[PDB]
């Protein structure tokens, strides 16, 4: 066939039920998801294909960066609780991975500030049961899956993306070609 098992995509041995539609991993501490994020645009495009009805999760995972990486993945559900997802990505890849000058807790705090969120509101957020929960639902769904790697897309469960699998020499077309992917495993 033209979209092939093995090929733009695996099957989990181990499907994963009641697991979100639309799942992606994510570290910002991770190379392809900065290229991701800030060049390919993955996320975005992926929602302009998907089918109406399709909602898409987000999740942080621990097992990059150490220490650094476990405050990331809980200042992301900072940023999902309050909303904020679209002003903390693109500043949070860059002090990580192109400024470095994201080294502890409060640094990642600022960055918060600096987008306009209140430090009350960040504080009592950050300290929060509602985050906690998140926290534990972000482990959880990664866990579920055995996630050893990211970046990393998830369909229904069941399915995983499989982007070496796909050609990378022009990015416009390997964009088109996962979210096409994306769309197909979603209406299977």
């Amino acid at each position: 066939a033209q979209y092939e098992d093995g090929k733009q995509y695996t099957t989990l041995e181990k499907p994963v039920a009641g697991a979100p539609q639309v799942l992606e991993f994510f570290s910002f501490f991770c190379p392809h998801c900065y290229q991701f994020e800030e060049v390919l645009h993955i996320s975005d495009n992926v929602k302009k294909k998907l089918p109406e009805g399709v909602k898409m999760t987000k999740y942080h995972v621990n097992f990059m960066g150490g220490d650094l990486g476990k405050d990331l993945t809980q200042a992301w559900a900072v940023a999902m609780a309050l909303g904020v997802e679209d002003k903390v990505t693109v500043p949070l890849f860059e002090g990580v991975q192109k400024t470095q000058t994201i080294r502890s807790a409060s640094d990642i705090r600022d960055v918060f500030i600096n987008a306009g969120i209140k430090g009350e509101e960040y504080d009592a957020a950050w300290n929060s049961f509602v985050v906690k929960s998140l926290v534990a639902q972000q482990e959880k769904a990664a866990a579920d899956v055995q996630l050893r790697g990211v970046p990393a897309m998830f369909v229904n469960g069941k399915y995983q993306l499989n982007p070496q699998g796909m050609d990378t020499s022009n990015m416009d077309v390997f964009v088109q070609q996962y979210a096409d992917t994306v769309k197909y495993l979603s209406e299977k």
